[PDB]
RNA sequence: CUCUCCAAGGCUAAAUACUAGAAAGCUACCGAUAGAGAAGAGUACCGUGAGGGAAAGGUGAAAAGAACCCCGGGAGGGGAG
């Protein structure tokens, strides 16, 4: 389905999936502007991580195709998935030890030329 | 009774037990949770010490390891090879 042309992967990013989904949902469809606004004022690590994966996947679309400028372009689609986990131990009471897992996000989003 | 043997001195190879290993070979023996614990080692780690004891093999036929360009502080991705 992807035009992979037109496209913008960022793999290992350090937030957890559960945490940057709803970010996603709030500009899933929107208009590259809008979203683009959006993730500037809200101030979450998942926002940030978004803002780069989005903008970068407009500037790829922009330098294949160069009659697109910044308003026909909306995100098309957005997905999150999980990426790899690092294991690290938090030490309790009495000599107990608890695994305390780290983890990490792919994050996928390809933008369209307006309606 | 008869039949055998002649101690209280000292040695003796071979046939026999054994393979930590060395070399040459074999397997209706194993193929990475298997096989020696260990394809990387009694190392990492635990205990004052005696001692106990892991987990981790694979690009491609050849690095011929991605010139250069774009986003990004990078990472990484999108192109070009």
């Amino acid at each position: 389905l992807v035009n992979r042309r037109y496209t913008a992967k960022g793999k290992n990013l350090p937030s957890s999936p559960k945490k940057v989904r709803p970010i996603a949902d709030n500009i899933r469809g929107e208009s590259y502007i809008k979203a683009i606004a959006v993730l500037c004022s809200m101030p979450n690590k998942g926002a940030k991580l978004l803002e780069k994966v989005v903008k970068s996947a407009a500037s790829n679309a922009m330098y294949h195709n160069k009659n697109l400028s910044e308003d026909m372009i909306f995100v098309k689609t957005v997905m999150v998935d999980d990426g790899r986990r690092r294991k690290k131990i938090w030490p309790r009471a009495r000599g107990r030890a608890d695994r305390l897992v780290n983890r990490n996000c792919h994050i996928f989003v390809e933008v369209d030329e307006k309606k």
